[PDB]
């Protein structure tokens, strides 16, 4: 299988505000995505951290989309029903095609986690295609991100990139 | 855990026609919802019964939304593919935010019931948020309503109400 | 249980091009659909083969819809994320009502097939209602079509036809 | 021509807050609508005053829609681009059918007013049909309301009610 | 200037029913369209007559779209607010791209006709593009069809066909 | 009246291709916008030139939206029915609120020009609000841009900016 190039975006107001104050931050979810993607033979070619702000989130995504070498963009954060969760409403609109089934299949595997169960209906984690690039909008939770990567992204992303570019 | 205030809406033309004549009605599904809610420490602060009529359905929901003390509205009926089933089409247009995953997660738990299985794809049961209130639109079937309450609403609704109001 | 009348549409550019040249084609998925329907007491009252072309797909479907005796239309092909897959985007527009849950329940059954698993989120197989006729848009894959027929269509299609004509 | 029955809704936060404090209010726009509708042989069968609040606006409309004798509902207020203008976004969704051309034709006649001109593109005044009733969502401005009534509503509303009920 | 090939579709339930009975019909609007097109150097390469039935309307349009030589499809009938008027709702779905401004510019020219004026907001006449073919959905009214042809279609249709095939 | 800060975006593949080679460019439409704005006391705080490419268009707009000091963004190009015109389809998906009437009011003033007339229905020029900023998407034609600026933007934009920020 090909090594693919990934850009990672963390959407977290608390962490962004610390970055502004030059304070130490731990980005557990972003770290997990990088670690797993690298462990599996892929490359991280960029990373950004933004708060729950429409314009800032759009700029983070367009910056990544504008790098020709990027194959896949993965974000973590802002896909639930907190009043300030706006990631899906901001980005999903931009997809050339929504990968419609990613949302329900992610909720299916989430429902199977005995620590999640019915909480599965409280995520809007989504995937789509823009140009020849794939985009995954994942939850803030480290366990959720790990689940999405291992069960859904790592096994199929190669074939999906191939397919979209065929 | 917090006692929450619920408003129950039964959508049934046959039962509504009896109501108009003050003839006896058995509302099995509405009664199941009320009983399960009370057994779990919640309160029923309102109830209404309407037929499959767009205006009457809209009024039933707006009358409930107008009560400041209501936290959650649950309806039963009119969420399938009978020509006269219009509940979801009517009330989705009120949502501030659709709780998108409720539909497929409800169909997942329904499919898993060996008495239901593939019949799961014949429901459009849905949920959403209007203001600081949660709305669940459930099937007419007593067994479907019991499943939704026990497996999906009772376990998650407290945290969901908190989240939407945070 | 009614014998129902089915019209079968294969959407395959490679096979269509062979047709034009008057060469042998082998349509495994269409053949599977026909055999499983007949074996279950249903009738095949028409069949057509078209490429991934919008107008030709629309014509195939409207020709079938224009036959009063047709109860159900089932197509195979063009429901994935290949750049040329346009079946769902083309026909889903024509639905009076989308049978919304067919998509996710199909992906649920697909995901539980140990040979498919995560590949489940790469399909957009869908169903809908036009007039008093039911329409299923299935994948090109022979295994997917068998799964859809055995698990979802054959068990519920009788009741669904009844229901929409109620 | 028939005498038709109208329900008038004023959407104004300032006026609503005075009503709560039992203070005198002047509703110039509502008064103009009543006066002109009555001068032209029609009847006013109800009136309500609400602020720019989604739930309160929905309740005002459903209350009017639920009166069988009502033929037409006319509202004034909240159809522009103030952050708090939400009338169109709240009600337009509820239409069975939008009367699509009302919006642009109203902007056409507004553009012709030498005191409005290009300000015409800053209104979203709209019309639609719910059940057998017509709904007009008009601006807050008295001159705008007068214009809508004289040029668009009074001349055509009779035929439109007839048509919708045919 | 190209001679273009036009297909003409009349949507009229009363005239269709006469056809079935083999009685004389008189189609004034279709006749106007044909005469004005021919008089302007264009060709009529097909014609059909259908009632206000979704499937029959879809079949009329797809039959025309399936003729390679057809450049433009023009229909007359079913674009108002009669409960049986379904032309726009049916065909507008099929557009690759809606020619968005045809609707309001048609209503502008209509409004300026001193015999139409405010009746202008009661039409939904529309235009769109499917493949490399242009489609105009015009009212049933003979005067409306003449106006559309003379003021909007004949002057711009050549350039529009050129443009979409660019 | 307030001096406002504008960001001008030219969308032209031919000019962008020249830019890449640092070949001379004449951008008549962009220059007209800049000149009229400056003559009316406004400031140009940014400019970019992009081709008809979805990602590049999205980046141009997000780079402008990211400048706190920008009040209004005006683009020229790609708002017609050429197959490669994608400006409106791309940027409408960014709007918080579409300024719905800008489209038809622009077509009204365009139709009124005797050099344009029915050509008015071949544009999709649009406007919207993102955050506290206004966005106008104008045609490529120099005469169209001049008309939009003088008749629709310069007279109303000051009050509109105030309103959106109130
Ligand atoms: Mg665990
Ligand atoms: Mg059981
Ligand atoms: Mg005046
Ligand atoms: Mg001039």
């Amino acid at each position: 299988p090909k090594s693919l190039n990934f850009y990672v975006i963390t959407i977290s107001t608390s962490r962004y505000e610390k970055l502004l104050k030059k304070e130490p931050i731990v980005d557990e979810s972003g770290d997990i995505i990088k670690q797993l993607l690298i462990e599996n033979g892929h490359k991280i070619i960029g990373y950004s951290l933004v708060p729950d702000d429409k314009i800032k989130i759009l700029k983070a995504f367009t910056d990544a989309l504008s790098i020709d070498e990027v194959d896949v963009i993965i974000s973590t954060g802002g896909t639930g029903y907190s009043p300030t969760d706006i990631t899906v409403e901001t980005i999903r609109k931009l997809f050339d095609r929504e990968i419609e089934g990613f949302s329900d299949v992610f909720r299916l595997v989430s429902f199977n986690d005995p620590e999640v169960k019915a909480a599965a209906y409280l995520t809007k984690a989504s995937a789509g295609i823009i140009g020849k690039k794939i985009v995954y909008l994942l939850p803030g939770s480290p366990d959720a991100v790990k689940l999405a990567l291992k069960e859904l992204i790592l096994p199929e992303v190669g074939h999906l990139v191939y397919l979209v570019r065929s």
